[PDB]
C-alpha cells in the first residue's frame, strides 16, 4: 500500500543501505557513528558506538557476527547481542563494506592504500599495499582470488595466502568493484573511459571505450551481455566478444549500476533525475521522472514493482508498465538503495537521519 509502518530516528543522516539478518533484525549505520540493530517492530534492539560515521553497509558472517567499517579507521566485529567481539585498526577511514571469504577471512579496503585480510579471531592474516586508497569492496573468485580496485588505476588479483597473482594497469583510477562472469572473466570499469574484460590469468580479453569515467560496476544479464553506465550518460550493452550490442542515451551521468528485471527489462538511474526502463533490444520501454538525480540502483520487488530512491527526498514505487504506484516523502534525500524484507517491507535510509519501513 505504500504506507509508513514505522520510522526510527538516528542522530544523523543514514548514507548506506540497511542489512537484514536471518532473525529479521535490521542493521544500518548512521553518520552519528553508531551501528543500529532495529527490531522488526521499530524498537531498538541495541546500538554500538564507534568514533566516527559509518558510510558503508554492514556484512553478516556465518555465525551471525556483524562486521562493519567506520571512518574512525577500525573494522568492528559485533556479536548478535550488541557487545564487541573484536576490533581491528587500519591507517585511514574505511569507506566500503567488508567481504568474507570461504574460510571466514574478512577482507576490507582502507583509505591508507592497503587491502587487509583479517582472521575470524581479529588478528591480521596479511595486508597488501596498493599505490592509493581502495574505494570499493573487493571481489572473490571461485578459487578464492581476491580482486580489488585502487585509486592508483590498477586492478589487483591477490591470492588467498596474500601473495600477488598479477595486476592489470588501466589508464585511470578504478572506483567500482569488479564483476566476474560465469566463464571466469573479470570485468571492471576505469575512469580512463573504458570497460576492461580481463582473463583469469591477468591478460586482457578485450577493452571497450565509453569516453567518460564509468564509476559504477558492470552487471551481466543471463545471456552474457554486459551492461555498464558511464558519466557521458550512455548505457552500453556489450556482447561477450567485446563488440557493441546497442547503446542508450540518458541525460546525465549514470552513477549507479543497472538492474535487470525478470522479463529482461534493464532499469537504470540517471543524474538527469529520471529512471529508465530499456527493452532487451535497446529500445526505450519508459522513462519515469523524479525531481533530482538518482544516485543509487533501483530495487525490484517480488510483484515486479520497482523502488528507487531520489535526491528529492521521495521513495518511488513504479509499476512495471511505467505508471506510478505511490511515492513516500522522507525529510531530505535518499542516497542508498532500498532493501526489501521477507514480508515485503521496504526499508530505506534517508539523509534526515531516519530509517523508514514502508509497507508494499
Amino acid at each position: 500500500d505504500g504506507t509508513e509502518k514505522w520510522r526510527f530516528k538516528t542522530g544523523k543522516a543514514i548514507e548506506a543501505s540497511p542489512v537484514i539478518g536471518e532473525d529479521g533484525t535490521i542493521y544500518v549505520g548512521s553518520n552519528d557513528g553508531h551501528l543500529y540493530a532495529i527490531n522488526p517492530d521499530g524498537t531498538e534492539k541495541w546500538r554500538f558506538k564507534t568514533g566516527k560515521a559509518i558510510e558503508a553497509s554492514p556484512v553478516i558472517g556465518e555465525d551471525g557476527t556483524i562486521y562493519v567499517g567506520s571512518n574512525d579507521g577500525h573494522l568492528y566485529a559485533i556479536n548478535p547481542d550488541g557487545t564487541e567481539k573484536w576490533r581491528f585498526k587500519t591507517g585511514k577511514a574505511i569507506e566500503a563494506s567488508p567481504v568474507i571469504g570461504e574460510d571466514g577471512t574478512i577482507y576490507v579496503g582502507s583509505n591508507d592504500g592497503h587491502l587487509y585480510a583479517i582472521n575470524p579471531d581479529g588478528t591480521e592474516k596479511w595486508r597488501f599495499k596498493t599505490g592509493k586508497a581502495i574505494e570499493a569492496s573487493p571481489v572473490i573468485g571461485e578459487d578464492g582470488t581476491i580482486y580489488v580496485g585502487s585509486n592508483d588505476g590498477h586492478l589487483y588479483a591477490i591470492n588467498p595466502d596474500g601473495t600477488e597473482k598479477w595486476r592489470f594497469k588501466t589508464g585511470k583510477a578504478i572506483e567500482a568493484s569488479p564483476v566476474i562472469g560465469e566463464d571466469g572473466t573479470i570485468y571492471v570499469g576505469s575512469n580512463d573511459g573504458h570497460l576492461y574484460a580481463i582473463n583469469p590469468d591477468g591478460t586482457e580479453k578485450w577493452r571497450f571505450k565509453t569516453g567518460k569515467a564509468i564509476e559504477a560496476s558492470p552487471v551481466i544479464g543471463e545471456d552474457g551481455t554486459i551492461y555498464v553506465g558511464s558519466n557521458d550518460g550512455h548505457l552500453y550493452a556489450i556482447n561477450p566478444d567485446g563488440t557493441e550490442k546497442w547503446r542508450f542515451k540518458t541525460g546525465k551521468a549514470i552513477e549507479a549500476s543497472p538492474v535487470i528485471g525478470e522479463d529482461g527489462t534493464i532499469y537504470v538511474g540517471s543524474n538527469d533525475g529520471h529512471l529508465y526502463a530499456i527493452n532487451p533490444d535497446g529500445t526505450e520501454k519508459w522513462r519515469f521522472k523524479t525531481g533530482k538525480a538518482i544516485e543509487a540502483s533501483p530495487v525490484i520487488g517480488e510483484d515486479g514493482t520497482i523502488y528507487v530512491g531520489s535526491n528529492d527526498g521521495h521513495l518511488y514505487a513504479i509499476n512495471p508498465d511505467g505508471t506510478e504506484k505511490w511515492r513516500f516523502k522522507t525529510g531530505k534525500a535518499i542516497e542508498a538503495s532500498p532493501v526489501i524484507g521477507e514480508d515485503g517491507t521496504i526499508y530505506v535510509g534517508s539523509n534526515d537521519g531516519h530509517l523508514y519501513a514502508i509497507n508494499p
